[PDB]
C-alpha cells in the first residue's frame, strides 16, 4: 500500500472545517433514527489526511478528461461517503465492482452534502444488522468513520442504470414527496472521486 494518515491537531483550522461541516449537515431524518441512530450532534475522535500519490493521481487524470467534456468545468464537490468499505477504499480507492445493483439509482457509489444521511450506510444498506458488538444501528459505544470525499460530478443528470447516462458522468438525486428527503449523489467510475479526509467519531446520545 502507499497510504499514509497523517492527523490532525483539533486546534487546526483544516479540522475545524471538516468539524463543522460534519456537525452543521446533521437533519433530523423520516425513519426517526431506525437506519442509522438517534442523536443531533456526533463525537468527532479524530481526522486524518489520506495520502496516496498513485490513488491521487488516478483522480486528477480522470478529472482533467471530464472538464473537456464538460465545458472546461470539472463540477467538483467535497461530500460524505458511508459504507461497510471505508477501511478498503482508503488502502485501494473507490472500487464500482462492489456497487450494489439494487439501489434508487443502480449499480454506483453513493455519496450526500448531510453527514447524517452517509452516516446511514455505514454499518450497511439501511444500517443493516447494526454494530458488530451489540446489533445496535443506534449503539453510542462503538466508533464509527465516514470519508470526505473529493467528489468530480461533471455533467450530473438530475432525476427523482450501470452506468452513467449518455453524455454525464454523475446522477444527483433530488427530494420527492413520495421519493427521496435530501440529495444522493451517484459515480459509475471509482477514480471519479478521492477520500481526503477520514473520520472516526460516535453519534452522541441527546
Ligand atoms: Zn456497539
Amino acid at each position: 500500500s502507499g497510504t499514509i494518515l497523517i492527523d490532525l491537531s483539533p486546534d487546526d483550522k483544516e479540522f475545524q472545517s471538516v468539524e463543522e461541516e460534519m456537525q452543521s449537515t446533521v437533519r433530523e431524518h423520516r425513519d426517526g433514527g431506525h437506519a442509522g441512530g438517534i442523536f443531533n450532534r456526533y463525537n468527532i475522535l479524530k481526522i486524518q489526511k489520506v495520502c496516496n500519490k498513485k490513488l491521487w493521481e488516478r483522480y486528477t487524470h480522470r478529472r482533467k478528461e471530464v472538464s473537456e467534456e464538460n465545458h472546461n468545468h470539472a463540477n467538483e464537490r467535497m461530500l460524505f461517503h458511508g459504507s461497510p468499505f471505508v477501511n478498503a477504499i482508503i488502502h485501494k480507492g473507490f472500487d464500482e465492482r462492489h456497487a450494489y445493483i439494487g439501489g434508487m439509482f443502480g449499480a454506483g457509489i453513493y455519496f450526500a452534502e448531510n453527514s447524517s444521511k452517509s452516516n446511514q450506510y455505514v454499518y450497511g444498506i439501511g444500517g443493516g444488522t447494526g454494530c458488530p458488538v451489540h446489533k445496535d444501528r443506534s449503539c453510542y459505544i462503538c466508533h464509527r468513520q465516514l470519508l470526505f470525499c473529493r467528489v468530480t460530478l461533471g455533467k450530473s443528470f438530475l432525476q427523482f442504470m450501470a452506468h452513467s447516462p449518455p453524455g454525464h458522468h454523475s446522477v444527483t438525486g433530488r427530494p420527492s414527496v413520495n421519493g427521496l428527503a435530501l440529495a444522493e449523489y451517484v459515480i459509475y467510475r471509482g477514480e471519479q472521486a478521492y477520500p481526503e479526509y477520514l473520520i472516526t467519531y460516535q453519534i452522541m446520545r441527546p
